[PDB]
RNA sequence: GUUCGCGAAGCUUCGUGGACAUUUGGUCAAUUUGAAACAAUACAGAGAUGAUCAGCAGUUCCCCUGCAUAAGGAUGAACCGUUUUACAAAGAGAUUU
């Protein structure tokens, strides 16, 4: 289990050597191949549960959110 | 077209008023682009445990075969990994006011 673990993760550098290698060129991540209908866990957001609509509600969260995503932009530009 | 009445020409023929009968079918339109699977090649390859092997379950936002609430599917599939805080109390030494 473990060796295949292993075998996998090589696997995946290479993967990543291959697209570092190939920049230049305009190069897309080969995602795991769906089995029975299922979800890529980085789009759709898995199934949500509420922030729930309390009480002492303030406005300031959505900008504080937006601010953090701001950063995460930077980083992937670099 | 059927016909039951009226009016003109020669029971036969035209011109009319009515009655009869009355709104089908499509979640679909014919080849690639609205989603079938096996197969094949290549590459590995078989639950515990030292090894070999049986069967049963279990969890799941995985299914298949099965009439099936039988049974069977690689022990049917993935589970084998990651794992640092409701965290305080006492003692000793050090820099800052
Ligand atoms: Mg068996």
């Amino acid at each position: 289990k473990i060796r295949e673990r292993m075998l996998e993760e090589s696997k995946r550098i290479a993967e990543l050597q291959k697209r570092r290698e190939l920049k230049q060129a305009g190069i897309n991540v080969a995602i795991k191949k769906p089995k029975k209908k299922y979800g890529t866990d980085i789009d759709y957001n898995e199934d949500i549960v509420y922030e729930q609509a309390p009480m002492p509600g303030i406005y300031d969260t959505s900008t504080e959110d937006r601010q953090i995503k701001k950063k995460f932009e930077q980083f992937e530009r670099k």
